């Protein structure tokens, strides 16, 4: 396979599926992302991860910088073989977490070029540079002033990217437009990250309290501003209608916690919207989390059995739960793929809502 | 299969190998049987105890009949069908954690018949007959009369267990031999038990508070008062070096929660002692956790990132340390099972002893 290359296969208005390959696989788009944040995807082996239908992992530089430490992992064979993932895995910035002078970030210090470091230590697929986030909500003025600075940044990254032989010629790195909800900014961001040049773009700085409405008309004029034969990653999105929203207007990649973390919650998402396991009605429900679901859960455990683990505090409720609602995500973005390559995208968007939210 | 059928197929001194034949399935003897408190062997899916090697797990009554509740259990099909465990379950009968008058303890109340009631709701293979612990240090005086009362309270199980047709045709009873640790009051509770006659005996109220010497002394004397043909399960035993001396005094089935609990804790067996995962000793050390082990955790994953888990206080910590450690004492049970059939099993207590504590 070839570094990354990124072909679109099928189109439905804005809307489009196709494959990035990469060395270590290939990754089906629309794309979900687990989300790995200490080394791993929270109560599940890697095996079981794959066995869900994930192509690619998402790796968070800030937490693996402070534990067990960006050096020691390379030095004990890179982030792949120390958690037993062998796919692609994408790394974060660190400018999320991490959230100063124009040099970087001191809390330990976090420059563009320390992060660009910092991911190569953990011999990340795809690299994400460095940028500075704009709190919501933000003046006009200083959601420039930060989108300039990101725009620096990002040159900043691009040249230590390039400059480290392994780096350049094994993996991809991804600029991120910033430039919270203001047209002009978000023109500017793109501009500048074109000129640059990446391999793929990224739509930072929303889902940040902003609300779906206000996140879906940002995304409506920014994603068109992107280069269109490279992929469109909206970080840290999110719920099941917000991803098939964002599809709707040309994202290709997703990652959130929600699923793990709302997982070990109580919470299970199913076709017909999520349910909460802990409620009462539960407790004698003999009837898998979702009827639908092919999840190696829901083939063997009820509702019941899942309810008294989450309740007992059990750590087998944590496991099941994650992996029924990472299964569920990847069945809704294997929907979703089907349906825009049959060209039916725009219909499975409109049953899937009016089940959904019943 | 038959209801209950167990048979020696080889001896070496008061050691014996076997197996018990029951209708949900076969158990190889000496057996080590994973805890499951709340109807959970923790941190691990059935489908992963199973391949540990484990032939029949233990349920905790006392627990159970508190979350979810026996006769909930039951009206959702039973224990079995509850966990995802179709293979024989052992109950104990809550006299342990429950620890009054002699009708029964209340607390809820707890009887003979009520422990068994709950057991028969729980749809357990193995019963255990419902008896009065004595503590540990006890004066002859109050341990008789414990024992005493064990001993009515074993006829009251047997009886009970009797009158329940699906019961007494389809799972076992096991009576339990107390008399702390005195001669004459551990002969007249085994004399009491065979004259009423079960299906297997116990030797209950050992691991208590008195060291391994006193253990060891007890059993000395004990197991070979009970009837030869019949198993015999030294009950909440127990460390490596615990189990080897226990088969050599003719013991063949135990449980501990030692194996789950302590993998939680940091504490992996291994062939040289027990080592603390979490020691820094262990933070760049690339080895598996035990170098001869055959578990899944030890084929993929290395001392080093196991560490880093437990130290983070990921689940995935749990659940690998607990697979390999319950993988552990199946893999010690087999090697004490070979080593009898090959009359060896003196030269392997002895290579065991010296290596595991060198
Ligand atoms: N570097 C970076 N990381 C990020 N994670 C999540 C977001 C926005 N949601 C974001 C970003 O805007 N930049
Ligand atoms: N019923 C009963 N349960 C038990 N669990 C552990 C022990 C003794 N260790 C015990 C007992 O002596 N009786
Ligand atoms: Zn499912
Ligand atoms: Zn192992």
């Amino acid at each position: 396979r070839p570094r990354f290359s990124f072909s679109i296969a099928a189109r439905e208005g804005k809307a489009r599926t196709g494959t990035i390959e990469m060395k270590r696989g290939v990754i089906r788009t629309p794309a979900f992302m687990p989300v790995g944040t200490a080394a791993t995807v929270k109560a599940l082996k890697p095996e079981t991860v794959r066995a869900t239908g994930a192509d690619i992992i998402l790796g968070n530089t800030y937490h693996l910088m402070l534990r067990p430490g960006a050096e020691r992992i390379a030095k004990l064979g890179g982030l792949h073989s120390f958690m037993g993932w062998d796919r692609p895995i994408l790394t974060d910035s660190g400018g999320f977490q991490v959230m100063q002078s124009e040099e970087g970030v001191t809390f330990h210090m976090l420059s563009p070029e320390r992060s660009i470091e910092i991911q190569h230590l953990l011999g990340s697929d795809i690299v994400m540079a460095f940028d500075e986030v704009t709190p919501y909500p933000a003046t006009p003025s200083r959601a420039a002033s930060s989108m300039e600075r990101s725009m620096r940044w990002a040159k900043r990254s691009r040249d230590a990217f390039d400059s480290r032989k392994e780096q350049a010629e094994n993996a991809a790195l991804f600029g991120i437009q910033q430039g919270s909800v203001f047209e002009n900014l978000r023109q500017q961001s793109a501009d500048a990250l074109a000129e640059i040049g990446f391999d793929g773009y990224a739509v930072g700085g929303l889902a940040v309290g902003e609300g779906q409405d206000e996140m879906f008309r940002v995304l409506d004029f920014s994603v068109p501003m992107l280069p269109d034969d490279k992929p469109h990653y909206l970080m840290g999105v999110g719920k099941p209608d917000d991803i098939v929203g964002a599809v709707e207007r040309g994202i290709d990649m997703f990652d959130c916690v929600l699923p793990t973390r709302s997982g070990r919650n109580g919470q299970a998402f199913t076709w017909d919207g999520p349910i909460n396991i802990r409620n009462a009605r539960f407790s004698e429900d003999l009837k898998p989390l979702d009827s639908e679901c092919h999840c190696a859960v829901c083939q063997k455990w009820s509702r019941a059995y899942i309810h008294h683990l989450i309740r007992a505090g059990e750590i087998l409720g944590a496991m099941l739960m994650t992996e029924h609602n990472i299964a569920f995500y990847q069945q809704l973005m294997q929907k979703i793929r089907d349906s825009i390559s049959e060209g039916r995208f725009s219909q499975f968007a409109q049953d899937f809502r009016a089940r959904y939210f019943a």
